[PDB]
């Protein structure tokens, strides 16, 4: 399961998205240490604040299943450049993923940006601060 | 899959909860028309606003899998009376579940409150309002 | 400061709304025991989950100023019937407002629905449950 | 209104915080181009996902008043090092503040970290992506 394969997973996950308000579909694919893949997509709501992002859907699914050891996360959307996870998502990622987990960002035209969880949100607010 | 059985599902789902901040674990079990059960649990974050509830975890998992037809939702937590879904959850439920879906609320002592999605949040803000 | 006057406050507050994504402007006016009025409006974000509602804006402003004793809350939007506070808002209202506070809901055509905070979200999840 | 003076504003704002759940109070002070200061503090809820951060409180207050031109934002909390805005906050900041706005982070022991809005969340998901 290389990153190109994980990207295809995210691309398929994107088609399951429920985004009738923004018409902006996003897909994510989370790869565990054991090699299992969890797909995620954004799910919207008439009350915009309740919208859930693809990255969080994938992470929530994994964690709810008992999987907490990850190695890579791929995210895709039809944006100009590689899709940029929103701040809230980066925060969730920084909590549920270890600092060296690889985050692969891409769009629907082959643009690819790779970075670690640490780089995604340097010095992220954490439990240690509490 | 009667409600008592769906409640046991929620009780097991509760044990998967990631809630180190509140120490308040919640579990949810969503039953589809076809009879499939999706388990959910709350997942917290150092940044409290990023916490995700059990009900939403279950619904997000189902929807991401292509399942959008539900018949019942069970929720459980160690509260004095039947657990009360927070407002945000009721909003998500009102969007992803049809009005007559049955919502079963309970705690860890056999208290049970049953109501429909409509009753859970009467006249909920919806797409029609937009 | 009767309810009709508080409604006009909410109607003016609505014009300050920053909602370029939904194009759905909402206004709110919070009246304290001492008679002070706090205006609120929805403020959106490209990342939909970060959108903040009018009711919350008004309540956050008041509380940040040291005002925590309220008597009435008015909310207005261009909806078919009286605007319905989203679940997340009802949850915040239920925490920051005592159960006797009067909530006045209306649209831009004279439709008015009045109810207490308790009625807005009966048996709302609260600190007592934690 | 230099940064040291804006920091004192944030320190005072912090005392207004409503955070009975985390017992973690945060303060923020937003300075407009015209020199006006808006104070903010975190406001919690029994349902953790509804918690609002200091930075957002200050920004929401300003915007609701018609002020949309800012020059600096100060944030303070009792953390080991300068307080780190959570991802959700950085996202809101990136939307409501121009990229040149200065963000001043500090704790209660004189540690100070200064950076621009762009640096706070480089390549932040924005309307252009939609
Ligand atoms: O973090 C990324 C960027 C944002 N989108 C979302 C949520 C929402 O339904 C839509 C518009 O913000 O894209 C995601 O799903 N993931
Ligand atoms: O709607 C219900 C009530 C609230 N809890 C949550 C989220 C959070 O982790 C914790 C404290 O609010 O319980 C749920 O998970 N579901
Ligand atoms: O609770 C009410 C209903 C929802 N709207 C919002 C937030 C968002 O910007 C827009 C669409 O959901 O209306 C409010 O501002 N208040
Ligand atoms: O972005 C910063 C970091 C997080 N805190 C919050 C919200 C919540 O009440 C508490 C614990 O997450 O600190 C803030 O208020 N601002
Ligand atoms: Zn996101
Ligand atoms: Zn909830
Ligand atoms: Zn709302
Ligand atoms: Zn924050």
């Amino acid at each position: 399961m290389n990153r190109q394969e994980l990207i295809t997973e995210a691309l398929k996950a994107r088609d399951m998205a429920y985004a009738p308000y923004s018409k902006f579909q996003v897909g994510a694919a989370l790869l565990t240490k054991d090699g299992k893949v969890y797909r995620g997509c954004n799910i919207e709501n008439a009350a915009y604040s309740m919208c859930n992002c693809a990255e969080q859907t994938a992470l929530f699914k994994a964690v709810s299943e008992g999987d907490t050891e990850f190695q890579m996360l791929a995210v895709a959307a039809d944006t100009p450049g590689p899709v940029s996870p929103c701040g809230a998502c980066r925060q969730v990622i920084s909590e549920l993923c270890t600092k060296d987990v690889i985050v692969v960002l891409t769009n629907l035209q082959g643009q690819i940006k790779e970075m670690t969880v640490e780089e995604l949100l340097p010095g992220a607010f954490s439990s240690e601060d509490l």
